[PDB]
């Protein structure tokens, strides 16, 4: 699925009026990517812990070629996929992917 | 934010009909986690890409005192690094966190 397929995901799980399925998802990244950049820890049930956390602010290796460094972390992306989808996955196409 | 905060995040980015803000987001996580679990490549425009991959895990008993068994049930709900959210993070104050 994606910013469009997901519109159908709500346009079908919901469908009510197709509100902005295309616009709410277009804004979803605008709020997902923008919230972390707005300063808010979005949290999807228990799988997408959207929340920014700094972890880098330098990377110029010494006067050599590959001795890169990094002293100071600036905003980052703490969030990640949780087990809510893996538990849902162990329940629908987990073995389907195995074979 | 969360299954309700992000709701208004789209209910406001939408404001068309507030479709089911409650049913589209509660189901969006139910479909986000359920799609990857259904076995579809869930993703977000160009910053997130949740994808499940048949995998497994084992060596922590359970039916007794837990700490010794040997199974392997664990799909791999991978994901992506939406830089649009990290680059947006540069917008919130990435360096401000580095200092």
């Amino acid at each position: 699925m994606n910013k469009t397929e997901l519109i159908k995901a709500i346009a079908q799980d919901t469908g009510l009026t197709q509100v902005s399925v295309s616009k709410m998802l277009a804004s979803f990244e605008k709020i997902i990517t923008e919230t972390v950049a707005k300063g808010d820890k979005v949290q999807l049930t228990g799988f997408l812990n959207i929340k920014p956390v700094a972890r880098q602010a330098r990377k110029g290796f010494n006067p050599q070629t590959q001795e890169a460094l990094e002293i100071a972390p600036s905003v980052g992306v703490s969030v990640k996929p949780g087990e809510s989808l893996k538990k849902a996955a162990e329940g629908l196409k987990y073995e389907d992917f195995a074979k």
